[PDB]
């Protein structure tokens, strides 16, 4: 009973935050095995920052000026290379608290957990959806560039994300751990497009599905649609267009409940065309579009 | 920038996890120091349920029916004793990963992180309030029972709540880690009243400053209001009234924005009037009261 935008457990990624300071400018590493890796960023100074040149801004840093702590202890580093807009500092001891873990570039509206931190100590953890135009609406302030994103199978981490910018809107943009930016993003201080967003329509369906788990149904109705009717819908609410790949893997979840999939869609045509009228959805009075059909099932079955 | 319902990092409370066995039901223990804490239902069967007789079932108990599990190893219960609806679980091991902690029981209208466990791993955290009527509305299934409840200062985990009910409205119920339960609730399967529940004012409050101080900023208006007249709409509305003890604890989010607490009263009492007309406030289209003035102060400043 009951549904709450849930994190993953933040212990495994906790034990891996480091501090980098490189300068002036302390920020966030990730240790893994023997590599830290953080944002490049970290060698900036201000009157670099509005188109820095970083190939020769670290042509001016040697191992010796990346000062690295893993809260009390110094890691001494013996090797440092950018890949992309990440830095790759090798230290001379493996981290002892390295989770099974891979390196993953996700799609635009999966899910992950982030991890803010400050100084290399954790501060808070929460869930949030990778927008379909690559930005994130996360929670970030000066000194959590570095912070990630991930998800967790059994006792494997997937790194999805790195923290690197806030853009002058206040959205945040970032990486892969291979330094590649999500997004037409580039590190620098510069305003930047975003492309035009859309709401997730199949997290939306998912989040329909588990309101239904959980006993909030007063938006079924007596209607149905099909693929093409619903998707003139999400053209005019500017929601992502449903395909039947989204269809089917929202399976499961019209498995458990009965509700065929395209009956669910004509309930969310219904509540976009007509509103919630002051009622709410699993304590949301918007369409909420953070959980993924896996998150659903995940969530409605207690997988640890 | 940006503002989420974040939960505390939980690995320190990942360490303490284990699972706990009597006869045919697991549920979730936790080990600090020498010590196993559980809800005493672990030790009931389905005929047990309508209204258990805890001190003949713990009777027919021997320390060793007790099965405690800490991941892949075995611990040696070497004692067992009630207090109130929890037992306590002596063990010959102190747990190596306990962290600095403290028990402690909060006020209605409080905010915790959950972590949510199922045979003695975790699943997932989320941040949460305390109802006014002591009830907390969860995500939790069969199994979750023994999942706690926390706050974090520095390196101290004070722990509030345990996990212990599922009411057949679907709201949650547990205790402090003495066993007494928050709220009226009693252990039993059985129907028991919650309390009138309200909106807790001075999280409204604390969460349009973090709005404000986020950007968003459409309903502050060219009102004030006093205490008497602003209780008079909370009554109407259903929120709890406000004191000067909640103007003071917003004294440093009306310090940093220049907002005084009875003109955000003012820009409440007209959101409460009119509603939202279509807008959301921090993406929500509700009044969010599940983040505490510290909580806003701790997420808009970075503390770790
Ligand atoms: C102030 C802040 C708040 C939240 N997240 C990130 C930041 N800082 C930046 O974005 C700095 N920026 C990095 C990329 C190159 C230019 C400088
Ligand atoms: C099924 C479930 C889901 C979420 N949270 C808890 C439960 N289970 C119970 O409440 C069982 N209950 C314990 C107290 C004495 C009577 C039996």
């Amino acid at each position: 009973s009951g549904f709450r935008k849930m994190a993953f457990p933040s212990g495994k990624v906790e034990g891996c935050m480091v501090q980098v300071t490189c300068g002036t400018t302390t920020l966030n590493g990730l240790w893994l095995d023997d590599v830290v890796y953080c944002p490049r960023h970290v060698i900036c100074t201000s009157e670099d920052m509005l188109n820095p040149n970083y190939e020769d801004l670290l042509i001016r840093k040697s191992n010796h000026n990346f000062l690295v702590q893993a809260g009390n202890v110094q890691l001494r580093v013996i090797g440092h290379s950018m890949q992309n807009c990440v830095l790759k500092l090798k230290v001379d001891t493996a981290n002892p608290k390295t989770p099974k873990y891979k390196f993953v570039r996700i799609q635009p509206g999966q899910t992950f957990s982030v991890l803010a931190c400050y100084n290399g100590s954790p501060s808070g953890v929460y869930q949030c959806a990778m927008r379909p135009n690559f930005t994130i609406k996360g929670s970030f302030l000066n000194g959590s560039c570095g912070s990630v994103g991930f998800n967790i199978d059994y006792d494997c981490v997937s790194f999805c994300y790195m923290h690197h910018m806030e853009l002058p809107t206040g959205v945040h943009a970032g990486t892969d751990l291979e330094g590649n930016f999500y997004g037409p993003f580039v590190d620098r201080q510069t305003a930047q497009a975003a492309g035009t967003d859309t709401t997730i329509t199949v997290n939306v369906l998912a989040w329909l599905y588990a309101a239904v788990i959980n006993g909030d149904r007063w938006f079924l109705n007596r209607f149905t649609t099909t693929l093409n009717d619903f998707n003139l819908v999400a053209m005019k609410y500017n929601y992502e267009p449903l395909t039947q790949d989204h269809v089917d893997i929202l399976g499961p979840l019209s498995a458990q409940t009965g509700i065929a999939v395209l009956d669910m869609c004509a309930s969310l045509k219904e509540l976009l065309q007509n509103g919630m009228n002051g009622r709410t959805i699993l304590g949301s009075a918007l369409l909420e579009d953070e959980f993924t059909p896996f998150d659903v099932v995940r969530q409605c079955s207690g997988v640890t």
